């Protein structure tokens, strides 16, 4: 698709068999999901945003579908205000910004 | 242009006579610039994201040139570590996210 930006660019994602809403965020280096169960071991990571830094759980090689496009990569889990799809997975679904 | 997302999507902007580097950010509702003076009236606002909230000054009807494209709208000013062009101005330059 071609998504305009008059409203938030919200899409459906599928992760761990569950459907969730997430924001396509070109200003986010990384993908961050609200609290949920994911398989495997996690690693620590600190990420920075508008309010400061915060700690998250880093899970690697997680299968995730984004607006129907399949991705497999790193998902951060933590107390984010909205689910965020960042550049690490936007590149995998072939997303570009155009003007 | 078409901008890929392997790297942060940074462009040059001109605001208040000043050249700055800014991130094209589909996850940001409004444009947020590092501390600088701007003309006219302002009112305070709180914006939220990763790490919590930041207090900003909201200036309306400000012109920015974004990669050569003029746009007018609200600009938030505060202690952001990165200048952010949000949806309110991305729409005006006809930016879309494509995949
Ligand atoms: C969290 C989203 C919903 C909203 N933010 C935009 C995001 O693109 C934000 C932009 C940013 C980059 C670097 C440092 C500081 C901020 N990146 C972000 O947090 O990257 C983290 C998440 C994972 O990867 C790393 S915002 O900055 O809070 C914000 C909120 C309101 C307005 N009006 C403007 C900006
Ligand atoms: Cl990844
Ligand atoms: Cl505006
Ligand atoms: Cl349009
Ligand atoms: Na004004």
């Amino acid at each position: 698709p071609q998504i305009t930006l008059w409203k938030r660019p919200l899409v459906t994602i599928k992760i761990g068999g569950q459907l969730k809403e997430a924001l396509l965020d070109t200003g986010a280096d990384d993908t961050v999901i609200e609290e949920m169960s994911l398989p495997g071991r996690w690693k620590p990571k600190m990420i920075g945003g508008i309010g400061g830094f915060m700690k998250v759980r880093q899970y690697d090689q997680i299968i995730i579908e984004i607006a129907g496009h399949k991705a497999i990569g790193t998902v951060l889990v933590g107390p984010t205000p909205v689910n965020i799809i960042g550049r690490n997975l936007l590149t995998q679904i072939g997303a570009t910004l155009n003007f």
